[PDB]
């Protein structure tokens, strides 16, 4: 893991608070004192007491490839504990968590450039993780930390592969056959901007797996949320072309949507016999 994540003395760990309990132990936060004595919130997460060696190989091998990324919407690693235990990764601080939760907060209380400003960040990002060539597997708005000043963030790097499945998230071809690419990750995408755009509904509602992945396989998509700009909608069905080949890439997003960012005015355009749409593209 040293390769990509500095070892770092605990005496410049602070633990405050427990935030939660993660899949591998306890999620804390708390400061960190950097060698140029400047200190800075952090997360912490710790592996359990009793860790098997498999739990330590997969709690730190997220940690070896969070550090290979340094992006302003990525998630950052700031170190780990390893020569001492309990081990621990440690992070930027998000104060405000996870975005799915975070938006369920606060429904339609955000002004459509905010919330484009948040998209805007989550796709810079994956264009960085798709320009270093992983493909994420697992973008979800729920992977998405947010901070204080709203910068939205790539996290969770657990199915994070090298160029258990969730369904909801994953493309038609990705489900079918397990062909996973960066043009699958922005279907991801797509359901993250629908996610944005909804406060933090939940893809499909409770529809059954088997209805989601039939359903989709057929042409069906999320219809568009309560007053969403036309223009974002155009963009998830894009994300959401049957050919992966259709679908735009990361550095065509993250262009489209810093037009509506630079000409606000385009997003007043606003965009019926079942809930999921008969997309005919």
């Amino acid at each position: 893991v040293h390769e990509f994540a500095k070892e770092l003395d605990a005496t410049n760990i602070s633990i405050d608070k427990v935030v939660g309990a993660g899949e591998f132990g306890e999620v804390c936060s708390g400061r960190l004192k950097l060698p140029s004595k400047k200190e800075i919130s952090v997360a912490i997460k710790t592996l359990k007491v009793g860790y098997t060696e498999k739990q330590r190989r997969d709690f730190l091998g997220e940690a070896s490839i969070m550090g290979q990324f340094d992006h302003p919407n990525i998630i950052r690693l700031e170190g780990v504990v390893t020569k001492s235990k309990p081990v621990m990764i440690v992070t930027e601080y998000m104060e405000n968590g996870s975005l799915d939760s975070f938006l369920r907060k606060h429904d339609a209380q955000f002004t459509v450039i905010q919330l484009v400003g948040m998209l805007r960040g989550i796709a810079s990002g994956m264009k960085y993780l798709s320009d270093m060539g992983y493909v994420h597997r697992d973008l979800a708005a729920r992977n998405i930390l947010i901070n204080s000043n709203l910068v939205c963030k790539v996290s969770d790097f657990g199915l994070s592969r090298v160029l258990k499945i969730p369904i909801r998230w994953t493309s038609p071809e990705a489900i079918a056959y397990r062909k996973f690419t960066s043009a699958s990750d922005v279907w991801s995408y797509g359901i993250v901007l629908w996610e944005v755009m909804s406060y933090g509904e939940r893809p499909y509602w409770e529809m059954s797996n088997q209805d989601v992945i039939k359903a989709v396989d057929e042409g069906y998509r999320l219809p568009p949320p309560m007053d969403c700009p036309a223009a974002l909608y155009q963009l998830m069905l894009d994300c959401w072309q049957k050919d992966r080949n259709n679908r735009p890439k990361f550095e065509q997003i993250v262009s489209i949507l810093d037009k509506l960012i630079r000409n606000p005015g385009s997003l007043k355009i606003i965009t019926r016999p079942s809930n999921l749409l008969l997309d005919q593209s």
